[PDB]
């Protein structure tokens, strides 16, 4: 990457200032932005809160619905200190493409819109005095960018995404917004890796720097005390009696890397690190050499009115209603997530599956959402997906560089639900594996997470992975309510007919759930009840049991959250074990009981 | 009484007729009926269904919430051969108060508005024609007849009822309409009463005719097979290796009532009763010599749109319900139920309390609701209490009488949250007691439901009583919510202070619960939600098992029901386990599971 992930810091080298607030924001539905030197300033803005997503703020369809090119702006001012540095804007996302402009000039452009995007303003900022961003986004959903879905054009020119994902095409800028100031030569990049040895651990690491002076590398305990130091780009840090990192049970240290000139220091980055491993070893999943049966769920970045908008408060009574049930681990499903998850995971001592957006994938849904009006005939595949996989390994690229040193990521989730029952598939999804273990120093457990339709007969991708992940819904989409009996019957089967595999891989379930509406009662259970969430529970488990070499279940969903409307999504995805402001259904204490 | 409760049947003696459909119904706010001629006829009726309350059909306030004088009329066909029978008209109830009328002509008037009405229109039958019934009836409360509440006169003239009581004022003909022929000498009552010989019982009996003649009594069992028999108005069947009637285990024999003259049968009433033996020993109720523990719930008659009308229907899905929680009885809260319900009961094996309508009688309730607007200095008691009690006399020997003879009705409730706190308060209700031990054959075990006011230090009534029934809302009306360790504390407390009492009686809580609204959840719980109403429950359990003489628990309520509106009732009352529909929220499966 021509740019550092690294979270940013303040410090005697590096300074930071939050962008975070009301912008001016400016839909953009003919195009006319830029020739119109929009980049200069917005003509008619309205304002608009950063970090959050766009469309649960206003009241009329066709602002929530917006789908195109829309412009966001603001203004800051550059303390005079800082004259001398290199002076970057970091988003902490752009969703879902954007051109950073500052001060009027063309800064950088990013694809994705899930992870950092870094703008070097050095050139043009203008130190002591106002400055300016303008943004200039598009939130269109495509076959050649994740996550993939298609544009609409209705009679009026008017566009509308149809995604190919369960999940609303929340946009915008989600996430905090900094600017910030770095040493003219400093640290990039760096990279952890351990060993337990004993009572001892070893910290390998590497670290990239901007520069050719030398590099100092200290770990602090968590008191602040010195337990080890070493010299150079490379090397390895010996830690005495090592506190390691354990399943809701953390301990960080924090790295201290340092550039030098012998008279003084250039540059200094600190981050917090957690001393574990993680292996696959047979069916088991190893941390710290000790097996783990994962317990969670998937989430989303959702909450009411904020769309995904990162909030700390979100985090906080997440966390509080994860430790509640009694779960050690959740997969980010189907984005990476703010950066801020993560930290707070390693703090808490929760288990993170790390996703890539590489959802929307099935040929099913893609024909479905060109068939609605209409389309039956023409695809060109043969076309999109060689771009497709480009954009698919620099978003597993900017994942795994962003967030390979927390500990509590032990595996990549590379893709949900795609196809993978052709040779076309695993030569793709080969490419995608080989780029994720080239980018992750730790060469971390890999996996994806499997639709119905790769069946055990079909799928040619499952040898990729280091344990398989199955997203499964028997009860719901299959036989589901009164032929949950049967849907029992044919999970067993399926089941029976990977355990006759003999792979000698871990499975975990990454989805199964029931829509269930806060307080629909039944006697006797239907769907959507939830009497149902919990019977459906209560069969899935028996199923999960009767198999050894499954070793996690993460249910489907977390909370309640919002999807495209349509005739199967009542407000949304309510497959939550949680409602969307964070309260217990029914089957909340099935989970919790079980978990304990 | 002047007229039998007996249940109506069809046999070559008796007949029977429904007369349940639509009706013709009038409103008459300027009470001119009577002296309009509407006896004769209604001038403007709309259509009523019968049974129904009729409140909810309508579509405007002052149809729903209309207080005052309003008429039915059906006309009906009568048989030619019913030419030489005793004709009645059998509603099985009247709400609140009626005068009958038959082809014109007043038959009789009733006050109380959940027993039986008998209207003797033998003198006014039309054989072989077609027939006519009208009645006027008044929903009125006052403070001389039960259930006890007052009349406000809106500025305009309009009538509202004010309850002293929480169910909303529900009236009409709520129950069928009969028209039945009866022989000219005929059973007009009869009693049973029980006795266990070891494998053997005793069933003591007493009939009542209204004639002369010779009376034989045969005993058959659930197959129709004779075991006992004997001649006399009064006698003993023996039953050698009885089947008795258990709990949740019912066996019914079918006793034979005949009336002859030596040339043939003049009368035969047949019923199904069940052998059953119902004591207070120490703090034990003992149901066949053994020890029971109450298990169940408060009920009303309400049902959306119907009100307390009657339907099978009704009774099938409570039944069903009841017996999914392991329930064993209920008690007939707050007024004695359509009979249908103590024949079902018989069948099921539950176990009944009884409940005349003596609901409202607390002073404060009174006071604040003459205190609206307005009235605090005139109050009449010393006038109005010799009436009260006449009608709550009145009231209990219909009750009695009309249902001594199902093995379900194991005790009467004479009463529910009245004052009890005076000398006046004893001498009130030792006239009850009395009365309703000289009605009962069986002299069974009698008690009333005793509100917090109620102190162990103050109440003079307990001691009328052969067990205790406590309402109580430790955790809801006092120190609910963040005060709940409180709440359990002030219970205990006042639980000690029984205790310390050594009375040497039962008691049963006959209420305790939470509003609670389906589909709320808070983590943490807050009132109202569906977590407090377990949490209370399980505070409520902890406290009832800490006393050795805590015999049993009905919970407040089976079902959400019908209340006036007001600021504190979202809808009527919430506390129940089930909702209106009979669907059961969190806390229903916390009964289930502690009762079975
Ligand atoms: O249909 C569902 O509820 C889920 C199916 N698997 C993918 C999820 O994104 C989706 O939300
Ligand atoms: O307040 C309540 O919920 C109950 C209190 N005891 C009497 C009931 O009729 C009433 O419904």
């Amino acid at each position: 990457l021509e740019y550092s992930e690294l979270y940013p810091i303040q410090n005697e080298y590096r300074m930071m200032q939050s962008l975070d607030g009301m912008w001016k924001f400016q839909f953009d539905p003919e195009e006319i932005g830029k020739k119109s030197g929009w980049e200069n300033g917005l003509p008619a803005p309205v304002s608009m809160p950063v970090p959050s997503s766009f469309a649960d703020f206003f009241t009329d369809h066709k602002e929530r619905d917006y789908c195109g090119d829309f412009w966001y702006e603001t203004e800051f001012y550059l303390p005079a200190e800082w004259r001398n540095k290199k002076i970057w804007l970091r988003f902490g996302s752009i969703t879902h493409r954007g051109t950073v402009y500052c001060n009027g000039m063309e800064i950088t452009s990013h694809e994705g819109g899930f992870l950092p995007v870094l703008a070097d303003i050095s050139t043009v900022a203008k130190p002591g005095q106002v400055n300016q961003v303008v943004v200039k986004i598009n939130n269109e959903l495509n076959e050649t960018s994740l996550p993939c879905g298609a544009t609409k054009i209705l009679n009026n020119g008017r566009k509308l995404a149809k995604p190919y994902f369960d999940f609303f095409n929340y946009s915008g800028l989600q996430r905090s917004v900094w600017v910030i100031a770095l040493p003219e030569e400093s640290v990039k990049d760096y990279s952890v890796d351990y060993e337990l040895c004993g009572t001892d651990a070893l910290v390998k690491y590497e670290v990239v720097t901007t520069g050719e002076h030398p590099v100092i590398v200290r770990l602090l305990d968590a008191e602040g005390e010195l337990v080890a130091e070493t010299e150079g780009k490379e090397g390895i840090l010996q830690v005495a009696n090592a506190r390691l990192w354990e399943v809701r049970n953390a301990y960080l240290y924090q790295i201290v890397i340092l550039i030098t000139d012998g008279n003084g220091v250039l540059d200094e980055y600190r981050e917090k690190i957690g001393i574990r491993t993680v292996r696959i070893e047979g069916t088991k999943i190893l941390l710290n050499d000790r097996p783990v049966y994962l317990k969670g769920f998937g989430k989303h970045e959702d909450f009411p009115i904020l769309g995904r908008g990162f909030h700390w408060g979100i985090v906080k009574r997440d966390f509080e209603c994860l430790k509640w049930t009694n779960a050690n681990c959740f997969r980010t499903s189907h984005y990476p997530y703010a950066e801020e998850w993560y930290q707070f995971a390693d703090e808490e001592g929760f288990l993170i599956i790390d996703e890539v957006p590489a959802v929307g994938m099935m040929r099913s849904t893609r024909n479905f959402v060109a068939a609605g009006s209409g389309n039956y005939t023409y695809f060109f595949e043969a076309l999109t997906v060689p771009e497709l996989l480009k954009s698919h390994i620099a978003d597993t690229e900017e994942m795994i560089t962003r967030d390979k040193n927390h500990p509590s990521v032990i595996a990549w989730s590379l893709f949900n639900e795609p196809e993978t029952i052709t040779d076309y598939a695993y030569e793709y999804f080969k490419e995608v594996f080989a780029a994720a273990e080239t980018y992750d120093f730790q060469s971390r457990p890999m996996t994806g997470a499997f639709e119905k339709n790769s069946k055990p007969e079909l799928c040619k991708c499952y040898p990729l992975c280091d344990f398989i992940c199955l997203n499964r819904y028997y009860g719901w989409y299959i036989s589901g309510g009164p032929e949950i009996e049967e849907a029992e019957e044919l999970f067993r089967d399926e089941m029976d007919r990977w355990k006759a595999k003999e792979l000698n891989v871990p499975f975990v379930f990454t989805e199964f759930g029931t829509d269930t509406m806060a307080g629909l009662h039944k006697l006797p259970s239907i769907m959507w009840s939830e009497e149902y969430q919990k019977e459906y529970l209560e069969m899935n488990f028996r199923v999960f049991d009767s198999y050894e070499f499954v070793q996690g279940e993460l249910a489907w969903n977390f909370a309640d959250f919002q999807t495209t409307e349509g005739i199967m999504r009542v407000d949304g995805n309510h497959k939550g074990v949680f409602t969307r402001d964070r309260q217990p259904k029914a089957a909340a204490v099935v989970f919790k009981d079980r978990w304990e």
